[PDB]
């Protein structure tokens, strides 16, 4: 059947969110960014 990825990704989201962040930034982070690493930075730049 049909399957793939839609919108952001919980993985990264949760992954980061776990580190101790806010879903708000987390989400935007990913959205803004593209890869996981990038996400980290975004968050790392917004504690």
């Amino acid at each position: 059947g049909s399957s793939g990825s839609s919108g952001v990704n919980q993985q990264q989201l949760q992954q980061l969110m776990d580190m101790g962040f806010t879903r708000e930034h987390a989400m935007e982070a990913l959205l803004n960014t593209s890869t996981m690493e990038q996400a980290t930075e975004y968050l790392l730049t917004h504690p």
